[PDB]
C-alpha cells in the first residue's frame, strides 16, 4: 500500500455518487423515419446528438428534419429522445412538379425557398440555358436534407416526399426571387409549382402504452397531421395526468394546418395537447414549426416551468425562418377566432416587402383546453405554463411528502422524543406549510390564507367510525399559480390643454 | 414474474435493512426511497414497470411488500430498488375480523420492543416483597405494593411517550393493576401474582397521502 | 410513473373545480333579424362577441 | 319522460349518497345543492326544466323525491342534479289517517 | 364480476364514485330474463358533411359522451364508424354501424334499456361549430321486455341488514 | 435456481455499440427440482432469539 495508508489507521473510500449528470430535457419527438435509417422503429431511443440523426432516423426523414429542429433550439440538450415511425404499408408519397420553362435569354439568379430557409436554393442561369439546364441547377442545389428527393426531367424537377403519408402534403416552394431589386431574376424562365399527386394512408401507431410504458416525458412531440394520430397521443398523455394511476405527466406539441374552419374543427378539448394553428398558405413545412415550439417549450421547462413561450422574446422559434409577406397569414379576425378556441397562433416577428426571412414567434402559449368535465368553461389548464407548472408543483409537493415516508406517525399530541425516526400530523402540516410558503414567488404567488389553504386530515376525521386506515392522510391545497398574461389593453389619452 | 434481479438478493437486502433498523429505531418503516432504499441491489432501468399499478394496489391490498425501481428511464442505467409498503402479510383476527394491529412490520418490531421494554420495567419488581396497597413500606426495607408498581408503571408508560407510544387518552384508565386476588374468586387467587392491562396507542406507519391541488386562478371569485 | 409518485406514497389530484368562468351580463336582446342572418329564428343565442352578429 | 340520464344512475348516486350518510350522520336529509348533490351525476343544462312547479308540486305532494338540475342555463354546460325533498313514499297511516311519522327518509333512517 | 357495461356495473361504479372511499358495497347481480328483449336504438346519420365540424353526443350520462370530429366530405359511413369508434365500452348499449345507421342495442334484457337519450349537444353551439350536412336522429326501433322478477329476498338476505337497498 | 435473468443490457445503445453478427439468447434447458424443508427450527433455534429471520 502507500505510507500513511498502510498501517490502516487511516481507511479512506472516494464515493464518486455526487457527480452523476442530470437527464435533462426530456423531450419525445416522434415521426416518419425512411428505410435508410438504421433506427428500430416504433421504440423510444435516446439521441445523443445531431451527429447520429441521419444515420439513425433516415436521410432526409420527417422525424430528421423535426430532431435537428429541436437540437438547433434549445442549447446543448442530449436528452431528446425519438420515436421513429414506419411508413404506413400502403402509404403513398406525395409528388409535386416544378415545372420550368425557358430558354432564358438574359442572366439572373433562380432563389427558391423550397421548404425552410435551410433548404433554399440559389443558383445562376447564364442566358441561352435551356429548362433542362436549369432544371438540372436547381435539382443539383437542392439540399440533401430537403424531405424531398428530387428528380430533372426535361425541365420538370419531380419533388417526391422521403416519407409516404400526409406529411408530405405541406410542401410551399416559393421563387423568392421574382419582382427583386438586388438579385435580378433572369427573363425568361418560369417557376411553377403543381403537387401532381396527394399524400394518403397515414400510420396510427396507438402504441404508446407499451412503447412509453412509465418513462415520462415532459413534451412530446408530434411530426404528423394526422388527427387520428394526434388523438392517440392526446389520449396518452390523458391518460399520463390521471388521478388513477401514478400520474407522472407530459404535454403534447401538434400542429393544425389548413383553413380557419378547417382547424377550428380539428381542435377539441384537450388539455394535453397545445395544438398549433397554421394558416393553408403556411410556407414553413409544419412539423419544423411544431418541433421548434416544442423543443423550445422543453428547453423551458428544464429551466423555468412558469415561463410562457411566447412572444419575440421567449417564443422566438430562430431556428424557424420563412419569408416576409405583406399577407399576414392568419388575418386578425382568424387570430382571435383561433385564440379563442384554445388555439397557438404563431406569427412572422418582422413584416415587410423587402423579402427578407422572419423567424415565427409565439403568440399565445395556451393549451386546446377551454372547459371542465361539465363543460363549464374554465381557466384552471387554458396556459401551457398551467400545465407545466402543476405538473412542476405536483412533483415538487410529492418530492417534499417523501420525506415523511417511512416515518413513523404519532398523535397530534405526542411530543416526538430526540432519536426517533417519526412525526404527528401538526408537524406534517407544519413543515407543509413552512413548504408552501417557501414556494411563494417561485411556484405560487402569495397566500390569502395559508392556514385555511392548506388543510392536513387524518383518515379517522374523513371516514366514518372505525372505517379509517391509520397512517393514511389527506392533504388539500388550495393554491395560486402564476398566470401567463395574455393582453395589456392600454389606452392612451393624450392632454394638449393646459388650463381644463 | 420479470424480475430481474434474483429474488433471494432483494429479499436479503430488505430483511437486512430492517434488522439494520431493528438495532437503531423499532418505529421506523422501511419504506420509501430513503429509508426502504435497497442500494446494494441494482438492477437495469425500464419503461415496464414490473407491476402495473393495478397489480400493485392488488398486492398492497392484500399484504405483500411491493418494491419498485428508484427511478425509471429509457437510458438503460442500473437502478436500486425501493420499499413501496413495509407491511407484513396480516389482514384479518383469529375471527377473520379484517384487522390493523399487525399490518406493519413495524407493528411487529415494535410491539417487540414494547413487550421488552415494559418486561425489562416490570423485572425491576421482582425480587421486592408485596405489602398491601395501604402500606406505607418503610425505608431499607426492599419492597413495594401494588399502588407503588401502579404509580411507576404509570410514569413509565408517561416516559414513552413520543418514543414508543403516542399520547395517552386517559394514563388512568388506560394502564389497570390488579392483584390476582380482585381478578380469582374469593380464596381461590394466589398471592404476588398482578394482571397489568395496558391500552397503549403505537406510531402507525404512514401508508398515503392523498394530495388535491386546487390551483384558484381568479381574484374577485 | 413519476419518481415521489410511483409508490403510491403520495396520491394527487389537480381538481380544476375553483377555475371556471361566471356567466357575467345576462341580457336578452330581443329583435327582428333579416333573412341574411343564419341564426334559427324564435331562439336564445349566446351571442360571444361583436363579430358574429353580421353573419 | 323527458330525462337524458339512465334512471338507475341517478337512482345509484342518491342512494349511495344516503348511504354515505346514514354511516355518519342519520339525522341528515339528502337534499339542496349542498347535501344532496349528486355530483357524480352530470346531465346537460336546458330551459325546458323537466317537471314543471305544477307538477313539482303535485310529486312532492304525494311522497315523491323530485330531483333538480342545480343550474338552469341555455349555455349547454353539464349540470349536476340535486335532491329538491328527501322523503320516502310515505303518506298516510294504516287508518289512511294522512300522518308524518315516516314522511321523511330521514325519518326512517333516524328511527332506525 | 358484474360485466362489462351491465347496469348493474353501472349503478356500481355511481355508487363508488359517490361515497367518499367506501368498500361496504354489496351487490346482488341478477340474471336477465329467460325471454327478455334488449332494446334497440337506431342513432342514424346522414351525409355528406360539407364543411369541418365537430360531432357531440350526450348518450346515456356524462361519462359517455362522445366528442368526434368530422371533416368535409365524410361520408355517413365514416361518421358513423368514428362515432362508433368513440362510444364508451363502459356505456350499457353495444354500438354496431351499418351504412351510416349506428344500431345500439341493450347490454341487459329487458325495460331497463328502454330509457336511453341521446342527445346532439352541438345544435346550434357557438364555440363547438357542428358541421354542415351532418343529421342525427335516435328512433328505438325495438322496446325491451320482459324483467326479472327474483322475489327471493327472504333467502338471498335472509339476515344480513342493509342500511340502503339501491334498486336498478 | 429457476430465477436467473440475463439481460442483454447492451442492445441499442447509442453509447456502447454491441456487435454486429453476435446474437444472445437465454433459454434454461432445465428446471430446478426437490428442495429442503428442514422443519427443524425448534431444535436448532430452539431458545436463541432472532428479530429477523431471512429466507433465501
Amino acid at each position: 500500500a502507500q505510507d500513511a495508508l498502510s498501517d490502516g489507521f487511516v481507511r479512506l473510500c472516494i464515493d464518486p455518487s455526487l457527480n452523476f449528470f442530470g437527464e435533462g430535457c426530456k423531450i419525445l419527438v416522434e415521426g416518419q423515419m425512411t428505410d435508410d435509417g438504421s433506427a428500430t422503429p416504433d421504440a423510444v431511443t435516446c439521441v445523443t446528438s445531431e451527429l447520429d440523426i441521419i444515420e439513425r432516423f433516415g436521410q432526409g426523414s420527417v422525424l430528421t428534419e423535426s430532431l435537428r429542429k429541436v437540437f438547433c433550439t434549445c442549447k446543448s440538450g442530449v436528452s431528446v429522445y425519438a420515436l421513429p415511425r414506419e411508413d404506413a404499408a400502403a402509404g403513398v408519397k406525395a409528388v409535386y412538379t416544378l415545372t420550368i420553362a425557358g430558354p432564358a435569354t438574359t442572366d439572373g439568379r433562380v432563389q427558391l425557398y423550397m421548404g425552410e430557409a435551410e433548404y433554399a436554393v440559389d443558383i445562376g442561369v447564364d442566358a441561352g440555358d435551356t429548362a433542362t439546364d436549369i432544371a438540372a441547377a436547381i435539382v443539383a442545389a437542392i439540399s440533401p436534407d430537403f424531405p424531398y428527393a428530387a428528380t430533372a426531367a426535361a425541365g420538370v424537377i419531380t419533388l417526391t416526399a422521403r416519407n409516404a403519408g400526409t406529411i408530405g402534403n405541406h410542401l410551399s416552394v416559393i421563387y423568392t426571387n421574382l419582382g427583386s431589386c438586388t438579385s435580378v431574376t433572369p427573363e425568361g424562365v418560369t417557376v411553377t409549382f403543381a403537387q401532381t399527386t396527394a399524400g394518403s394512408v397515414n400510420p396510427t401507431p396507438n402504441d404508446y402504452a407499451t412503447v412509453v410504458n412509465e418513462c415520462c416525458f415532459a413534451v412530446y412531440v408530434l411530426s404528423s397531421d394526422d388527427t387520428d394520430w394526434q388523438e392517440n397521443l392526446r389520449d396518452w398523455i390523458r391518460s399520463a395526468w390521471d388521478c388513477s394511476k401514478p400520474q407522472c405527466f407530459g404535454h403534447g406539441y401538434v400542429f393544425n394546418k389548413g383553413t380557419l374552419g378547417q382547424v377550428l374543427a380539428d381542435g377539441d378539448n384537450s388539455a394535453e395537447l397545445s395544438r398549433l394553428a397554421l394558416p393553408t398558405t403556411y410556407p414553413v413545412l409544419p412539423y419544423l414549426t411544431n418541433a421548434a415550439y416544442g423543443a423550445l417549450s422543453a428547453c423551458s421547462t428544464c429551466n423555468n416551468p412558469e415561463l410562457n413561450i411566447q412572444g419575440q422574446t421567449f417564443g422566438l422559434l430562430s431556428c424557424i425562418n420563412m419569408p416576409e409577406s405583406c399577407t399576414p397569414g392568419w388575418t386578425f379576425g382568424e387570430v382571435t377566432q383561433l385564440q379563442a378556441n384554445g388555439f397557438v397562433v404563431s406569427g412572422p416577428s418582422t413584416t415587410s416587402g423587402q423579402g427578407n426571412y422572419t423567424s415565427p414567434y409565439i403568440y399565445n402559449d395556451v393549451t386546446n383546453y377551454l372547459r371542465d368535465e361539465k363543460n363549464r368553461p374554465n381557466a384552471t389548464f387554458r396556459d401551457a405554463s398551467s400545465r407545466r407548472l402543476a405538473a412542476a408543483t405536483g412533483v415538487a409537493l410529492a418530492e417534499f411528502l417523501q420525506q415523511f415516508n417511512g416515518l413513523a406517525v404519532f398523535t397530534k399530541n405526542t411530543n416526538i422524543r430526540t432519536g426517533i425516526i417519526g412525526t404527528n400530523p401538526r408537524l406534517m402540516l407544519g413543515k407543509i406549510r413552512k413548504w408552501a410558503q417557501d414556494n411563494v414567488g417561485t411556484l405560487f404567488s402569495e397566500f390569502d390564507n395559508i392556514n385555511e389553504d392548506i388543510q392536513l386530515l387524518t383518515d379517522f376525521e374523513v371516514q366514518p367510525k372505525c372505517v379509517g386506515q391509520p397512517g393514511i392522510f389527506h392533504l388539500n391545497m388550495r393554491y395560486r399559480p402564476p398566470v401567463r398574461g395574455a393582453r395589456i389593453n392600454v389606452n392612451m389619452a393624450p392632454a394638449l390643454f393646459d388650463n381644463c
